[PDB]
């Protein structure tokens, strides 16, 4: 009943009908997207209408088309024809991974370039890379893919272990033409495996760990409810999946005595961006955008019990959609759990004598990814006293190259003539916030330091400073670490006992942002990724930092488009857009499997409640 | 065997009775500080000598004593009359705690201010501040308590939620002389109690949450050898602890295959305190040092199985000295065990087929103390990949005043009437390293970015920049979150596999450091507060970040004091100094009892190892 439940196969195969019999489902066709539109706001009306969104490509060269469909009436409601020169290309098909191996494998250019290094092109795997948006006028309009070489010494071989550096190609993929083989010259190819797996690299195993029971006798203290509707510990909210941006969190929620008190409407990782800083003409041109180029959702890994996750595990298994529309399972692609937290409160009192404990416990719902030679866990994390958090859990292989003699001041090195090129990552949170209701604003806190003096005469005092975004033009802000800057959501219309507006506080891990120079093509590709906090006003149709086509698009689609409409946001219903990553200077440790960092930020509440809301905790 | 074993009962009992037969512990002495030595550099001799160190008290109001004794041979080495109008006060005695509140139930002026609140004195608790240093000559060589009173309605009643403000006493415990009270003004006393145990102010308790059980079948992964030694996944440390710093750690190192990699020397958190910001001159003066004024390893507090530590836990019981040279047993006061920490590495390969999963863990070493109304947990953490990290959890009750009416700028309201004034919680790590030996050098490490240009065409290039700090006057550093800082630890003598220096990178939380006036007396004690890392050169009496006895001193001692010698600390036996704090702006939230708040550090291999050191981990 619940309009926010899990796509199921019968929508699904409901769709493939319906674009059949209206036509737009042909042999020459393929679904490059397809996931479910969330209700309009003020959707109080019981009319559930389950609606599709759908992004077909043909690979005969006929233009794309954006389609919506109506499950619940079984009838198309729009299609619309795209100008890809124009509004960007559709985000790259699992069966094109493929097609930019087989088609340079007949090039006598690159044949000529693989016999100058004497590799057989039958161990030659070609990474299928996204192509960005550069100076070659021919590609505009074309649906590009770009090749980087590796060498599988055997099926088993990591490939990653063995780049051909100097070597670069182009591919369309739909006229099926190899546009540009650029070969800058012969780099002997790293020759040593990277097989984590073999026991001439891995020595004998350790015999001296010790097995850790991770169980829950009584079963878990949350509940499932209508597939995706969880309760756990005063929190309730619905786990959502989309096949571009993951785990999405719908309605979450916390029961504050008899009220339930609304605090996020919509959660996801609505971006994320992987920048290479190599001035190579092999690799400058690199920047994946793992969600909107790849559809990050469509590649989640099947969890294993007990090895993924571990302890009490409630699965979920989503339902996608193949190219052809046929649905598709990822089984037990969503591990659910609660997790044992340390100590919540303590104290033991001098005066009264009493001695008082409490353990903290978290809920995680989680999903992990792999795109090519990355892996990345997505982790959602709630706490008994009312603070979300989320985690990006970042492993598998780093991204080669061939080290050159005498250095390179942006790749290290990792094994003997094996390099790996600096990069970030970089991840946009989009939080739909409904705190305590729609009426929302933001404030940006700064710690303010005073001077010796009249009315401070020791010294000592210290403030803050609490400013209101008022406007989009002027909420685009960045980090300030010495300041100690945060920002707080707060809903103006809604007091706590002391007659202050309730609040959340958010608290970024303040590390660098974009480092490209503002003039390059990234930087106007992704420039959400510029500044570390955006706040819009909600819209339907504004959903992803980077707009809706991110591949082959020219710049600056989305936020910066967005904000300049200047939008009143001071107690409104409002969006907040908050950009955090990692800056990655390879070790030697990352090689020849990484093992995971993490980034991620956190809300807290402040003054949302009337005082702790762990009181009620028992002594375990 | 270890010269890093504990203090046994039997060492402190023969110190008691050498400081005795010297006629040094006569019937007015008190111990204010008592501690075993460390083995000095080049005790490659075999020649045992456990020696510990004394400050000794006299109430009678003679010149205090540092004395060092051998109990070994049996003898008193040293011992030294202190000047302590020169070189500082002895730290709090517990026994002084009660001695502000007796001493001001019979002083007229002191039951005058309770008359016109009427307060009954026998429900007035005082809280035992210590001093500082401010503008009062007569404090000068005498020793001084303030007493801040808080009203307790019935014996198991919270103080804290009963602040008297506007009232303020200094006292000298010595000549039990009660030489100022300050009565600025009449506030109402805060009526609603803060009683966390109350049912009333609990409601029902939940029945929702279901165990959660945490067991090893096979027992524990690690060993504890000769009382305090540790080794746990080539880990290898002694868990050392003293009644100031509390839990320390000795001989960090890794075993790398055949060899015994040192890492750190010793690790402890050396200095801790908590300035006030309020400027009323009720608590203006307000600053405690936890561990260098009130010594935090004596207030450690007895940990409960599955409430306080939850697993298969083994405890250490450190033994210290009462004020009389008595041993005393803390029972239970350490907790080591080990934990699942999810991920370590994972990747499914889209060309060799193989899926690859592992988890990680980590040691757990903690204790907890409680001084007053705070309560701090301190937690180390190894895991499995080489990465070594400090986590302090602060929880307990927040310090209270009066909420003035019409508002304040220094001061957060909790409850009807009831204030909560703004502090900070700063730490000092001291790190005496020896990155695989003790030829260390320190490299401050920050993000460069590039312009758009020739060699950039695609202005993509990003690089980074590392300073070698070569002598002290140049080693006291500023955090800079904005452009990624971080600080290396490498051995110049000692060469990966890849001819590259072997280092470990130290990650700061990046955090506010100080904030009060440069000119306050607070930064002049606090010195070390005001910057985020200092290195020094190693030397035996360089033990503190504030100087041996911070106890009002009247400023500069320590690492200003250190530094200033500027010696060659490239490539030498050097110790990192790492301030890392909270700022605390109370939020309702964290009354009547504060949900636990984290910050620290963490240190991680960079080209320590030849690849990454964990591929030998087994399948699970
Ligand atoms: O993560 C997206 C870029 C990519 C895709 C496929 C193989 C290697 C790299
Ligand atoms: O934490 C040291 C300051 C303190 C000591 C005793 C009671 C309250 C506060
Ligand atoms: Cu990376
Ligand atoms: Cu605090
Ligand atoms: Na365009
Ligand atoms: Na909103
Ligand atoms: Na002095
Ligand atoms: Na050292």
């Amino acid at each position: 009943a619940s309009p926010f439940r899990l796509a199921s196969a019968g929508e699904i195969s409901e769709v493939q009908g319906i674009l059949r019999t209206a036509g737009l489902l042909g042999p020459e066709k393929r679904i490059a997207y397809l996931g479910v539109l969330d209700p309009a706001r003020g959707a109080g009306s019981e009319a559930e209408d389950r609606r599709f969104r759908v992004f077909i490509h043909d690979v005969s060269g006929a233009r794309p088309q954006e389609v919506t469909v109506s499950v619940t009436n079984g009838t198309v409601i729009s299609a619309v024809e795209l100008d890809t020169a124009a509004t960007g290309e559709l985000p790259v098909l699992e069966e094109e991974f493929e097609v930019v191996e087989q088609l340079l494998a007949t090039d006598e250019r690159w044949l000529k370039a693989l016999a100058a290094r004497n590799l057989d092109v039958s161990k030659v795997r070609v990474a299928p890379l996204s192509a960005g948006v550069f100076e070659y006028a021919e590609e505009r309009g074309r649906r590009i893919l770009r090749g980087l070489a590796f060498v599988q010494d055997f099926p088993e071989d990591s490939a990653w272990a063995h780049p051909v550096d100097g070597l670069v190609a182009y591919v369309d993929v739909v006229s099926k033409e190899v546009t540009r083989v650029i070969d800058t010259g012969v780099f002997p190819v790293p020759a040593e495996h990277g097989n984590y797996t073999d026991p001439e690299l891995t020595g004998p195993l350790r015999t001296t760990q010790k097995p850790i029971s991770i169980t829950q006798p009584e079963g878990p203290s949350f509940t499932v409810t209508g597939g995706n509707h969880i309760e756990w510990e005063k929190w309730s909210l619905d786990v959502g999946f989309d096949v571009r941006e993951g785990v999405v969190l719908h309605n979450i929620a916390f029961r504050d005595g008899d009220r339930l008190r609304p605090i996020i409407n919509r959660a996801s990782i609505a971006e994320m961006v992987v920048p290479y800083g190599d001035p190579s003409p092999i690799r400058s041109w690199q920047n994946y955008f793992d969600t909107g180029e790849y559809l990050v959702g469509q590649y989640a890994n099947s969890l294993e019990l007990g090895c993924d996750c571990l302890g009490d595990i409630t699965y979920l298994s989503p339902v996608i959609s193949d190219a052809f529309g046929n649905p598709r399972e990822i089984r037990n692609g969503i591990c659910m759990h609660e997790e044992d937290w340390g100590i919540l409160a303590k104290h033991s009192d001098l005066w009264s004598g009493i001695n008082y404990t409490r353990r903290n416990r978290r809920m995680v719902i989680s999903f992990f990814t792999t795109i090519g030679n990355y892996d990345y866990g997505f982790y959602w994390y709630l706490y008994l006293d009312g603070t979300i958090e989320f985690e990006a859990k970042a492993t598998g292989v780093v991204f080669t190259s061939a080290f050159p003699e005498g250095g390179s001041d942006n790749i290290s090195q990792l094994a003997p003539g094996l390099g790996a090129p600096f990069h970030q990552h970089i991840f946009s949170a989009r939080l739909d916030m409904a705190i305590d209701g729609f009426t929302n604003r933001v404030e940006e806190e700064d710690v303010v330091r005073q001077t010796m003096g009249p009315g401070n005469e020791r010294g000592n005092a210290f403030s803050r400073k609490r400013t209101v975004l008022t406007r989009e033009s002027e909420a685009v802000r960045e980090a300030d670490a010495r300041t100690g800057r945060t920002w707080i959501i707060s809903n103006p219309e809604s007091k706590n006992r002391l007659n202050e507006p309730v609040g959340y506080k958010l608290h970024a891990h303040n590390q660098p942002t974009l480092l490209a120079d503002p003039g390059s093509s990234i930087a106007r590709r992704a420039a959400f990724a510029t500044k570390d906090l955006w706040v819009t006003r909600y819209a339907d149709d504004e959903r992803y930092p980077t707009g809706d086509f991110v591949n082959q698009h020219s710049g600056g689609a989305g936020l910066p488009s967005y904000i300049a409409q200047d939008r009143d946001i001071d107690g409104q219903d409002i969006v907040v857009w908050h950009t955090f990553g990692l800056t990655h200077f390879p070790r030697v440790e990352d090689w020849p499997i990484m093992p995971v960092d993490t980034v991620g930020f956190k809300l807290r509440p402040e003054g949302f409640f009337d005082r702790s809301p762990v009181l009620d905790v028992p002594a375990n």
